[PDB]
């Protein structure tokens, strides 16, 4: 029921959480952010990565 990610679709498949506390979206599908495997440490989504540089 809740929609997640930049794509605004329900949770499906492998999901990753952005570790920036102010991330507006928080939860993303792996594919929508270019991942194939679980991050081995903290992970920041592309939008938060752009905001942190
Ligand atoms: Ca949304
Ligand atoms: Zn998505
Ligand atoms: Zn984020």
């Amino acid at each position: 029921e809740p929609r997640y990610c930049i794509c605004n679709q329900v949770s499906y498949g492998e999901m990753v959480g952005c570790d920036n506390q102010d991330c507006p979206i928080e939860w993303f599908h792996y594919g929508c952010v270019g991942l194939t495997e679980a991050p081995k440490g903290k992970w920041y989504c592309p939008q938060c990565t752009a905001a942190m540089k």
